[PDB]
């Protein structure tokens, strides 16, 4: 599913991501924009042979099992395929675990390089939230 900007914001908010660990909703939307262009079916292979899945491009090395990432962990205890669903519940729950683990949203390279330090609230501008 390709989400609309405001449509994902509301979904992200209903699932409790707005100010989760201090990160305003606009940070989460910005990250999704630049990780997946709001597309739940987004998949991208990493050089180490792991793969990133979903709206927030969560990585098979540590977080989910895709059965093809040697030495992987599955800390969110899920099939990476669950991260591709129209229902973003699994992606959000998993995102919550990741962002809680010491490094904050720096875990998302596109967030660090494209959102951090910007006017991230522009990303929820004009949404009815």
């Amino acid at each position: 599913k390709v989400f609309g900007r405001c449509e994902l914001a509301a979904a992200m908010k209903r699932h409790g991501l707005d100010n989760y660990r201090g990160y305003s909703l606009g940070n989460w939307v910005c990250a999704a924009k630049f990780e997946s262009n709001f597309n739940t079916q987004a998949t991208n292979r990493n050089t180490d042979g792991s793969t990133d899945y979903g709206i927030l491009q969560i990585n098979s090395r540590w977080w989910c099992n895709d059965g093809r990432t040697p030495g992987s962990r599955n800390l969110c205890n899920i099939p990476c395929s669950a991260l591709l669903s129209s229902d973003i519940t699994a992606s959000v729950n998993c995102a919550k675990k990741i962002v809680s683990d010491g490094n904050g949203m720096n875990a998302w390279v596109a967030w660090r390089n494209r959102c951090k330090g910007t006017d991230v609230q522009a990303w929820i501008r004009g949404c009815r939230l």
